[PDB]
């Protein structure tokens, strides 16, 4: 329902998880916003100071937002639909083992999903779908975003 009323957009990475390289995190959630401008007008710009409209967070258990993590397996990330405050963040449970590739969860993968939702898209039943509801891990090199998925982003925001 929420959508972005503009097509610059601006995030930044409030903290990051122990579990990669500090620039394997940067790159990963930059890769999974890029995912999504390239089938949109959206405009996606990374800021290291200042307020930016969606935050990015590493975190367990309870984190200040009423819905606190559930450790290791189960619900791996979640994010809010467009919207002022909260709304747009992107949260990663820190319980989970986060990675560049299959060595446990995929950072990208979940990133491009859980941007999804921060952009406003919910769940499809397409299981070709990035935004399906569960989980599934692909050769990060050969991803590609489905034919719902880009119909759903573009209902939005045009393009
Ligand atoms: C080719 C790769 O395809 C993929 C397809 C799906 C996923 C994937 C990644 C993470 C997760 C989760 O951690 C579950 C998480 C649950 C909470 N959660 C949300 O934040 C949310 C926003 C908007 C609508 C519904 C929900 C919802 O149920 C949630 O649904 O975000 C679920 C699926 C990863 C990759
Ligand atoms: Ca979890
Ligand atoms: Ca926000
Ligand atoms: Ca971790
Ligand atoms: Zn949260
Ligand atoms: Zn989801």
């Amino acid at each position: 329902g929420p959508v972005w009323r503009k097509h610059y957009i601006t995030y930044r990475i409030n903290n990051y998880t122990p579990d990669m390289n500090r620039e394997d995190v940067d790159y990963a959630i930059r890769k999974a916003f890029q995912v999504w401008s390239n089938v949109t007008p959206l405009k996606f710009s990374k800021i290291n100071t200042g307020m930016a409209d969606i935050l990015v967070v590493f975190a367990r258990g309870a984190h200040g937002d009423f819905h606190a993590f559930d450790g290791k397996g189960g619900i791996l990330a979640h994010a809010f639909g467009p919207g002022s405050g909260i709304g747009g963040d992107a949260h990663f449970d820190e319980d989970e083992f986060w990675t560049t590739h299959s060595g446990g969860t995929n950072l990208f993968l979940t990133a491009v999903h859980e941007i999804g939702h921060s952009l406003g898209l919910g769940h499809s039943s397409d299981p070709k779908a990035v935004m399906f509801p569960t989980y599934k891990y692909v050769d990060i090199n050969t991803f590609r975003l489905s034919a719902d998925d880009i119909r759903g982003i573009q209902s939005l925001y045009g393009d």
